[PDB]
C-alpha cells in the first residue's frame, strides 16, 4: 500500500508539527521548520498541507518577516508540487481568546476576533484554498451562568455570516466548514456536536456556503456513532471537509492517528468514504485529512512513522472495505438482513395517509405476531463483516 | 411550596405506572388502575397526564374492550378536570418493532407502524391534546452494517411528512415532537441528540409543524449540557414539549426524580425555563411534563411520594432561581462578567467586513495583550449562584 | 479454526437461552430447553456449559421437579460429554432482591440470600464445579444516603466468608470467583471494577480461596482498558475465571459477541491469555467462558450463529496475535522500545536506597536532557501490532 | 462561615499559582511567588501549604539557589504560622518523564526517578510533612503493547517499597499516600481508580505505611462514586490524606472549584468526613486538602476568590449536613429504610452456617413474596436530603 498524491491525503503544519506539551508536562521535540514539513511530506506521499494562521506567521511577526515566512512557504509548496485545499484561523491560543473569539463576552475582542477571521479569508483566497474551517474551541463555558446563551448563538451567527458574505462580495470559491467539538479546551462547547453544527447553519443568512468539518475523536469524545453522524451530513449535503484521527474512549482528545482508536468503527468510515450508501445517495469527495498528534514519547522518526501510519491504515482499511462488499456471500447476507428493503419507499406511488389507514392488510388485517418471526440475522453480517477486516475472508 | 394546576405539571401514565421490571428483573409492583392513576395525580396537584396508545389500550385489545377503557378514561377525566396535553404511540415494545416502527428494514413492518400512528392522530385529536411526541427508540442498530444510513433518514422522513400532512388535512391542532436518545434500547439510536433532531427537521417538507421534546437524562447519557441544548431549541423557536427527569452520570437511562441527578444542572435548566435569556429571547411555554420512574426498591406509598418529590423538587428551584436573579448582587457580578455586553451586536450600525477590516482601532492597532487582562470573574458569579441553590443567600 | 473441546470455550446456559427482554420490550423469541441447549453447545465444539441455579431448576419448584429437572440435565451431560465448570446463584431477578441479596437493608433476605448460596455450593460440588462465581448485581444504591457504606461492606464480608467457610468445612474442590460492575441494574454496585474486588479480597478471613471473576464489558463501562485489569489481576494470581464478551462505549450493558466491540482490545486480551508476559510471568489456565446474549432481532439461527462467532472470533485473534509475537520485525521493535528493559529491576543486586542516592551518575551527575531525547518508537510498535491484526503482515 | 486555622483546610502551592496553559493555550496569568502564596493563604484562613518539589526549587536550581529558596520560605512560614503537611515530587513536567518516573521502560530515568523521591523524602521531614504523596501521572500508555503489564506493576512495587524502607531506615514520621487517576496525561494510567490502589498496597513489603490520596475528579472521570470509593479506603483503614475539587463528567480533568461539579455528591462526601458512618465505624481525621486550578479566564481577584470559595462551600455542606443527621424526621426515614438493620449481623452470635442452612423459617420455609413487599422509601429517605442540602429543611 502506497499513498499516491491521487488518494488526497492532507495533512495539517500543527500536526507533524506538534511538540508535545501538554497539560502535565513541557515539549519534548524542537520545532518543526515549515520548509521542511512541506518537503517532507511530499516525499511520503501527500497530497497537500495546510495550516492556521499562527502555526506559519507568529502573530507579533513583522511584515518583513510575514514576506519571508511566506517566501519560503511558496517556493516549498512550487518546489514540491503540494497543494493547499484548507487553512484555519487560531482563535484559540493567544490569551485574549480566554473567553472566546467570536462569542467573548468583551465586545471588543469579538470584533478582533472578526477581524482577524476576515484577513485570513484573503490568504486562504491567496493559496487556493477551497475550504475555510472554523474550530471555535473557547466558545463555550464551565459554568452554566457564565452565558447567555440566545446572545452566545446571534454572536456567533453575526460572525459566520459576515465572513460568508465577504467570500460572496470578494468573488473566492471557498466554502465555510464548521468545525464541532463537545468540550475540551472549556467544559462545555457551544455546537457539541455534528447534529448542533447542522442545526445553527439552518439559521444562517448565508447557510448555502457554510456546511461542517466532523473530526472523528469529537464525536467519539460525546460517545456518538461517528459513521452515523457523517451519513447525517451527507444525506444533507453539508459534508464539505473531514478530519480522520483515533480516540480510545471518552476522556481527554486524544488524536491518535487514524486506526489506531475503535477500529472496526474506522473500517465503516471507510467503507462509507469509499463505497457511499448500499442504496445510492450522496459520496464524499474532498481531501481525506488527518488531524492528529505524533505521541509525545516518540521523537522524529515516530513524527514521519505516525505521518505514514495514518496513510497506510486508511489505504489497509479501503482494501478491505472494497473486498467486503465485492463478496457474494456478502452481498445475499445484506439482501437477506433487508439492507436493500430500507431503500424502498413505505407508501405505494401516489397512496395518501387516508389511502393506507384504511388499507386492511396494512393495519387492521396486519399480522404482527408473523411479521415478527423475521430472523433479521444482523449478527451473522457484522462476523461476515469482522472476518473481511481481519484478512481472513 | 404546593403545586396548583396553574404550574402546568403533567404526568405520564407509564411514569407512576413503572412496576418495576428491568434487565435483570421482574415486576415488583402490581399493575396500576388508570383510573386510580388520574384520581390520585388529580389530588397531588397535577394539572395533566399523558400515555402512550398501549398503556391505556391494550395491544389485543377488543372494539367493546377499547370502549370501555376509553369510557372509564373519560369519566375519571371529567371528574377530576385533568387535561391531556400531550399523547404518544408505542412503536418499541411489542417484538414486530424490534428493529424499528418508521425505520424497520421490514417494509410491511414499516407500513404496520405508520397505520398505527395515523389511528393514534386521530385519538390524540379527540383528546384535545396540543402535542404529539415521537421518541423512535428502535430506530437504530447494533451494528454499523446493519443500515444504509441515508435510506434511514429517507423512510424516517416518510413517516413523519405523512403524519404532519394528515394533521394538516384533518384540521387538527397538533405539532408533531421529536424525541431524541443516544442509545438504549439499541446500540445506537438515529437523531441521538437536540442537535441531529433540530438538523433533521430543517429536511422536512412539513417541518413548520415539527419540533422537539428533549429529555434531561437522554442528553446527560452523551454527557451533553441539558440548559445548553433546550437554549439551542428555544433560539431557533422548536422547544414544543420537555420531558424532565434526573441521571447520575453515563451509563443506561435511570429515570430518577427531576433534582434528584445533576442539581445544579436542574437549577440552571429552571432558570432559563422560569426566567428565560439574560438579554431577552423567546420563553417556553408548555407542559413541565415529568418522564421518570419511582425506583423499584419502593412500593406505591412511594410512587406518590416520587410524583410529589418531583412537583416540590421544581418549586424549590424556581424559588431559588427567581431569589437569584432578583439579587442587586448578582445583578452587578453579571455585568462585570460582560453577561449583557455579550447582547451588543458585534459590527456597528450599516457597517460591512470591509469597513471592519479596515478599521485600525479593531485589528492592526488592537492591544491584545491589554485586553487580555480583563478579569471575566466567571468563579464568583458561579460562588454566588450555588449559594442562591443552597439559601444560605 | 473450528473449536474443539481441547479449547476450554465454556458458554451460559442463560447466554443463548436469554430470550430478548429489554427494559422497553418483551422476548422475541421461545424459551430454549437445558437439554436442547447441551446437545447443540457439544455439537458446536463447546468444552462445558455453566448456569444460575435458577436457570435450571424455577425459583417455585417442588423437590420432586427438582430431581426430575436434573436427570435429564445430568443424562444430557452424559450422553454428551460436556463438564460443567462453573456454577452461579441467582441473587437478582426475584422481587426478594431488590436491595440484594448479602447487603439487603432487610436482616430476612440477608439470611434468605445466604442460605441459597450455601445450598447452591452442595449443587455446585454435586456437578463437578471447580468455580463458584458472585456477581453482587442488586447491592448497590440509587440514592447515596440508602445506605450506610461501612456495614454493606461488613455484610458483603460476612457473607463471602460464611460461604468459603462451609467450602473449606465440607472440604469441596471449589474456589469463589467475585464478578465486579460499575451499574446495572443498580445506580452504583459495591466493588465496581476490578481494583476494588482486589482489595475487598484482602480484607477476607479465608482470603485464600477468594478470586475474581471479570468481565470484558464490565470494566469498558468504567471507561477502564481491560488488559490492564486481568493484567493486575493475574500479577496478584486472583485471576480465577474469565467473562469474554463486547461493548461499545460507555453505556448500558450490550453484552455483544468477543470481538464486536473493541477491536484492537480484544486482539491484546487474546494476547495475555494466550501468550502471557513479553519477560516472563504468571498465565491463565482456566476456561474461556462467554458471558454473552445475541441480540433480539434475530432469530433461533442467529443464535447459534453468535455462538459460533464467539469461537471463530477468539480463534481468528489467536492466530493473529501468535504470528505476532513469532514475528522477528516485531521482537526487534520492542527491543527498541525497552519492552525487555522494564523486565530489569531499577536497583542492582544488594544495592541499597542509601546506595543509589549517592551514586552520582545516578542523580547529582545524570544527563535528564540527555536521558530525555530518546525514541521509545511506541507509534511504530502499535503500527506493526495492528498489520499483524489487519492480517496483512 | 468563615474558616479559621483549626478546620484543617489545606492548599497546595500548584493550585492557586497555576497560571493557566491548557493544551490549546498559554498562560494568561504572571507567575505567583510562593512567599505571597503563604502571605495570601495565611489572610484567607488556611491552616497550611502543600508543594511539589519543583513547584519551589527549581529543576536547575544550584544548592546555593535550593538554600535560598527555603530560608525566604520557612521565614515566611515562621511569620504566618501556616503548617506544611504534605510534600510530593514532580515526576511528570520534564521531557525526561515521557514514559514515567518508576515505571519508564528505560532503566536509568526509574534510577533517576527514584532517587528524585528519595532527596525529596528527606526535604518533607525537615519541613514536618506527615504525608509523602505519589501520584505516578505519566505511568501508563497510549498503546496496549508499549509495556509488559507484570513488569510494570514490579517496577512500581520496588521504586514504593524502596521509598518505604528507607522512611522505615531513617525513623521519619512519613506515610506514602498513592493517588490514583484513570486517564490524563497517559491514555491508560496504572492504579486508575481507588480500587486498583488498595488492591497494590496489599502486595507490598512495606504496606503498613502506604495508604491512598483520593481525589474527587479523578473517581468521577471513569464514572464511579466518589463517596462509595473513599467509604471503602476508609474501611480498609487507607485513607491517609484527600484531594478535594469538582469535575462535571466523565471527560478532561477540570479541577473546579470543591461543590462546582457534582453538587449533591460532594453533601455526601462532607457527611462522611464529617460524620461518619450512621451505624459507627472509622471516621477520617486528617487535612481537607484542596487539589484544584482557578479558571483561566479570571484575573488574580478570582484566584483569590477561589480559593474563600473552596472554604465557603465545604463549610456550607458542612453545616447541611450536620442539620440533615441532627433531624428527627431524617433519624425515622433511616429507621424506616432499614438503614440501621443493614449494621446487625446475619448470623446469629454462635450460629454457624450448618445452622443457618437447617433454620426452616429462614429458607425452605421463608415467605420470599412477602418479604419482597417491604416499602424500602429510599426516594423519600433521598428527598429529606436534598431539602436538607438546599436549605428548606
Ligand atoms: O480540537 C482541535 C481541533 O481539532 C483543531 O485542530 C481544528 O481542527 C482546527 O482549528
Ligand atoms: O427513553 C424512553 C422515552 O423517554 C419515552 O418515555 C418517551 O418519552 C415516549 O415514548
Ligand atoms: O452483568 C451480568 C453478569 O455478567 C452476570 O451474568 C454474572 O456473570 C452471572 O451472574
Ligand atoms: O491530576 C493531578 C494530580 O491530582 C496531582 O496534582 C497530584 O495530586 C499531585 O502530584
Ligand atoms: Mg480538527
Ligand atoms: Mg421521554
Ligand atoms: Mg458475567
Ligand atoms: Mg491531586
Amino acid at each position: 500500500v502506497q499513498p499516491t498524491p491521487a488518494d488526497h491525503f492532507t495533512f495539517g503544519l500543527w500536526t507533524v508539527g506538534w511538540t508535545g506539551a501538554d497539560p502535565f508536562g513541557v515539549a519534548t521535540r524542537a520545532n518543526l521548520d515549515p520548509v521542511e514539513a512541506v518537503h517532507k511530506l511530499a516525499e511520503l506521499g501527500a497530497y497537500g498541507i495546510t495550516f492556521h494562521d499562527n502555526d506559519l506567521i507568529p502573530f507579533d511577526a513583522t511584515a518583513a518577516e510575514r514576506e519571508k515566512i511566506l517566501g519560503d512557504f511558496n517556493q516549498a509548496l512550487a518546489d514540491t508540487g503540494l497543494k493547499v485545499p484548507m487553512v484555519t484561523t487560531n482563535l484559540f491560543s493567544h490569551p485574549v481568546f480566554k473567553d472566546g473569539g467570536f462569542t467573548s463576552n468583551d465586545r471588543s475582542i469579538r470584533r478582533f476576533a472578526l477581524a482577524k477571521v476576515l484577513h485570513n479569508i484573503d490568504l486562504a483566497a491567496e493559496m487556493g484554498a477551497e475550504t475555510f474551517v472554523m474550530w471555535g474551541g473557547r466558545e463555550g463555558s464551565e459554568y452554566d451562568g457564565s452565558k447567555d446563551l440566545a446572545a452566545a448563538l446571534d454572536r456567533m451567527r453575526e460572525g459566520v455570516d459576515t465572513a460568508a458574505g465577504y467570500i460572496k462580495d470578494k468573488g473566492y470559491n471557498l466554502r465555510i466548514a464548521l468545525e464541532p467539538k463537545p468540550n475540551e479546551p472549556r467544559g462545555d462547547i457551544f455546537l457539541p456536536t455534528v447534529g448542533h453544527g447542522l442545526a445553527f447553519i439552518e439559521q444562517l443568512e448565508h447557510g448555502d456556503i457554510v456546511g461542517l468539518n466532523p473530526e472523528t475523536g469529537h464525536e467519539q469524545m460525546a460517545g456518538l456513532n461517528f459513521t452515523h453522524g457523517i451519513a447525517q451530513a451527507l444525506w444533507a449535503e453539508k459534508l464539505f471537509h473531514i478530519d480522520l484521527n483515533g480516540q480510545r474512549g471518552i476522556k481527554y482528545d486524544q488524536d491518535l492517528v487514524f486506526g489506531h482508536g475503535d477500529l472496526t468503527s474506522a473500517f465503516f468510515t471507510v467503507d462509507l468514504l469509499e463505497n457511499g450508501f448500499p442504496n445510492g445517495g450522496p459520496k464524499y469527495t474532498g481531501p481525506r485529512h488527518f488531524d492528529y498528534k505524533p505521541s509525545r514519547t516518540d521523537g522524529y522518526d515516530g513524527v514521519w512513522d505516525s505521518a505514514k501510519a495514518n496513510m497506510s491504515m486508511y489505504l489497509l482499511l479501503k482494501e478491505r472495505a472494497l473486498a467486503f462488499r465485492a463478496d457474494p456471500e456478502v452481498q445475499e447476507a445484506m439482501k437477506t438482513s433487508g439492507v436493500f428493503e430500507l431503500g424502498e419507499t413505505t407508501l405505494n406511488a401516489g397512496e395518501s395517509a387516508a389511502d393506507l389507514m384504511n388499507d386492511s392488510a396494512s393495519f387492521a388485517g396486519f399480522d404482527a405476531e408473523a411479521a415478527a418471526e423475521r430472523n433479521f440475522a444482523f449478527i451473522r453480517l457484522n462476523q461476515l463483516a469482522i472476518e473481511h477486516l481481519l484478512g481472513s475472508r
